[PDB]
């Protein structure tokens, strides 16, 4: 069977794929209470159990998907877990391309890392990340907006 590998980017921020998000035991052992689903078609796992607060970001893994519009909605959702001492799991699909894009944006926003330093930070903890030239460009546009105060 699949062994869940919830990569801890920060002690309260976890990242994974669709298979990593279906493991209920590890999520409770890691004290997560917030889940971010960055897909349009995947179900909110363990919704019928009333254990987590869910937020879905309806995004596709295409060359036209806009992920910048969902950054601030996810940052406040991650910050609401930070302020109450609980963990957050953000996940999408196999390549973890979408969910790692927001995590890099979060490390870029609240830790003041450069896009490469933030990318090298997440790449060292989860070595398998599918490339997406669209999301790379949106992260580059996001970095210069951070360097100019927006
Ligand atoms: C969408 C996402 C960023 C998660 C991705 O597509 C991972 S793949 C990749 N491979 C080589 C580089 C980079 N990303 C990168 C990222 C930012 S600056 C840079 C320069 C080398």
């Amino acid at each position: 069977s699949h062994m869940a590998e919830l990569t801890p980017i920060l002690p309260f921020l976890f990242l994974g794929n669709e298979q990593d998000a279906q493991d209920l035991d590890t999520m409770q052992r890691l004290n997560i209470g917030y889940v971010i689903n960055v897909t349009t078609h995947l179900p909110l796992y363990h919704y019928e159990k009333g254990l987590f607060n869910y937020k879905r970001l309806p995004a596709t893994d295409s060359n036209k998907q806009n992920l910048r519009q969902y950054f601030e909605e996810a940052f406040e959702f991650i910050e609401e877990a930070h302020q109450c001492g609980k963990g957050l799991l953000i996940h999408c699909q196999a390549g973890v391309s979408r969910s790692a894009t927001i995590v890099i944006a979060y490390l870029m926003k609240h830790t003041r890392m450069t896009m490469t330093d933030a990318y090298k930070f997440v790449k060292g903890k989860r070595p398998i990340i599918s490339p997406n030239l669209n999301f790379m460009g949106q992260l580059l546009e996001f970095e210069e907006d951070l360097n100019n105060g927006v």
